DNA sequence: TAGGGAGTAATCCCCTTGGCGGTTAAAACGCGGGGGACAGCGCGTACGTGCGTTTAAGCGGTGCTAGAGCTTGCTACGACCAATTGAGCGGCCTCGGCACCGGGATTCTCCA
């Protein structure tokens, strides 16, 4: 499980350094809904942005990008 | 000898076309009547034809000088490019202009 090891890094950055992102996961498109479920399973506290869709749906999702906070 | 171009097919985002459903507003259909199209008529005046006059346009001829058209010389200036930045484009935001509605007031029509 390379997925769950990597997620446990972000959970360590959260648990140890209070870094709750922003965290970017890039994956192949067939992986997206899978990894979304995987991160939801392994770490329920991470709010996940499922950034895919037609242009208008992504344009709505960009409203969630906070540029003010680096952590 | 190697690099990057040619071939090709899978991958995945963008976007234009087409269908479904309603519903609703605009196109289609009817018909009376009116008034405007249009033919037919009278007159008169205004425009084409003709003749004598004149006027000046057009052709042949002379003389002049301006200025179009060309050659020469040079330097000013705009093409050129490498370095620098700030004006202006693309994305995001919000509030106020304007439209759309409703109902009461003034205008305009048309028949008496
Ligand atoms: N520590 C674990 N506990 C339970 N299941 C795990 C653990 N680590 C991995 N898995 C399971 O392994 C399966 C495949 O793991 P995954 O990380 O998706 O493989 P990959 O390395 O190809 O990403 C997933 O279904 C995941 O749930
Ligand atoms: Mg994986």
């Amino acid at each position: 499980g390379k997925t769950v090891q990597s997620i446990s890094v972000m959970a360590y950055l959260a648990e140890r350094y209070d870094i709750w992102g922003p965290f970017l996961v890039v994956a192949p498109a067939s992986t997206l809904h899978n990894w979304q479920q995987e991160v939801s399973k392994f770490v329920p506290d991470f709010k996940v942005l499922p950034y895919w869709g037609t242009a208008a749906d992504r344009k709505v999702l960009r409203k969630f990008w906070d540029r003010k906070h680096t952590t």
